[PDB]
């Protein structure tokens, strides 16, 4: 919608000659951002977003034994997400009871969708897909500009901010950032919907963090799920379920931005290292 | 508008721990990219905004004496401008009938509108932003996606392409990509609309150099002229008339790709220095 101009704003000259970043590819083949700290001027984008009154939603599956994780997680994100701008939580859960009492912000709301739980934990992660999209039709149309859909079993322990928003982002995955194509885990069986051949990839993205506008959000969590329906007459599961899915999908339809491993990382697994210059949202232990 | 799947293709893959660039910025702090030799791939735009059916308009001035420099202005467009794409040239002139005869490729076409002379160089570079805007209203926004607005007196001498194509751009004026703020020859009297404090600006953007979506553009032209008649109502003209004008919007407006100065140079005063890779649009001597 109509943009209105920015006030008078003081901070350092962006430098031509000089790179924001020397370790680390801040921009992908397709001209898309790659989010890492020191790419950004949070406080541009903080006026850009306000401006705009931008309202995010942020979705979660808290199924059968996972509801322990959300009191943490609701909790950091307080703390550390979208503060200052507009927030929705749409927590999905089967136990709409015992979502615990978590104290919010000004200007951020909470509403509890009750869903069925799968037997298996491959089914509960990969209806994730068909859930959102369902809810994709009522809700989040006419309630929020963006969606954001995460895994439950992480904590928030710095910034994740509008930095992240756009029609469409994936997350680099925190296992492969480093890894050749050939040795991403993508499906590598022709029989499903999700095949990726060995000479082709960009990234391998994370199945716990991507999001978009509702509308790109729509199309992607559709587009997961019918294939999987396909998968499933096929009697075949993806190796890696909603994620192989998502990947096959940010392969043909590219994400207008990437986030860094900053945005999905498990410090247990993986330590901190040198081109991590924060760890934002991170797995629980 | 709704957008297919990308085809297979095999290409290098997409290193995260190189920069694609150790001399220059990429991206703006704003996020935007900052389009340079080796940021892209056009095999992959190519495709994205061919599966678009992405038509480009391309206005030009050719005012009085300045017609002289459209043979080789459209000569170069059709060896080097959005070759695959669907193309119209809008050539705004005084002399209608004084418009070269050049051969265009397939999927090109050229109109030729009539203006009126304005007496004054000055006049005649500022009210191409009233000229472009009137011309938004009409024939624009039903025949192309983007628009960009260049000088006449330039020739392509290297691909310009989709990779230049956002909502909104600007483009690095090439005498000042490597000065500190304080040395852009922005407007400095607060007298006039196109005002911009010392301590404000992130790049001082060429005015031979600019586009967008239709849209975006309107706007920007839009603006730019409403400001200008401010001005002359209270009997001041900005220093650098038409880009001041640009300038102060592209501060308050911010745009979503900044090209570098690889797409306005002038090779006589400025050599071709280790940093521009390529010299694609140039001044005529
Ligand atoms: C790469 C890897 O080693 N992945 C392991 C990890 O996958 P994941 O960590 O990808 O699976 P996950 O169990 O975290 O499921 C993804 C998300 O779905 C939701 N969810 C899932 C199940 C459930 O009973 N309730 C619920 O709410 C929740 O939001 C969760 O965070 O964990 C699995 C079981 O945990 C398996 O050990 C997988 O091999
Ligand atoms: C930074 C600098 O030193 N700028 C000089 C340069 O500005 P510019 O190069 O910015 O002015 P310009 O004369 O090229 O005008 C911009 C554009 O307007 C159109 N146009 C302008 C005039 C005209 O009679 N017909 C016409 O068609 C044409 O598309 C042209 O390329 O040239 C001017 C006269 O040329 C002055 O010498 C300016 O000081």
């Amino acid at each position: 919608e109509f943009m209105v101009s920015l006030p008078r704003m003081v901070y350092p000259q962006p430098k031509v000659l000089t790179p924001c970043r020397k370790d680390v590819l801040v921009v992908t083949p397709w001209l898309a951002p790659i989010v890492w700290e020191g790419t950004f001027n949070i406080d541009i984008l903080n006026e850009q977003f306000r401006l705009q009154n931008t309202t995010i939603g942020l979705t979660v599956f808290a199924i059968k034994k996972y509801v322990a994780f959300l009191k943490l997680f609701l909790e950091t994100a307080e703390k550390h997400f979208m503060v200052g701008h507009r927030v929705h939580y749409y927590v999905f859960t089967d136990q709409p009871a015992a979502v615990p009492r978590v104290t919010l912000g000004t200007g951020r709301q909470l509403s509890v969708l009750e869903v069925r739980a799968y037997k298996r934990w491959q089914d509960v992660s990969m209806r994730r897909m068909e859930m959102i999209s369902d809810f994709c039709e009522r809700r989040f149309l006419s309630e929020v500009d963006y969606l954001v859909c995460v895994d439950v079993d992480m904590e928030f322990r710095d910034h994740v901010g509008v930095e992240i928003l756009t029609p469409l982002f994936g997350t680099l995955h925190p296992g492969f950032y480093g890894s050749s194509r050939e040795a991403f885990t993508y499906e590598r069986r022709p029989q499903s919907q999700a095949y990726i051949p060995k000479d082709e990839g960009d990234f391998y993205y994370g199945g716990a963090f991507f999001g978009g506008s509702v509308q790109e959000v729509q199309r992607l969590t559709r587009a997961c799920h019918q294939a999987m329906m396909v998968d499933q007459a096929n009697g075949i599961e993806a190796v890696w379920h909603d994620e192989s899915h998502l990947n096959k999908y940010l392969l043909r339809h590219k994400p207008t931005k990437v986030l860094s491993p900053e945005y999905l990382w498990d410090q247990q697994l993986l330590g901190w290292p040198a081109v991590l210059r924060k760890l934002r949202f991170t797995a629980v232990p």
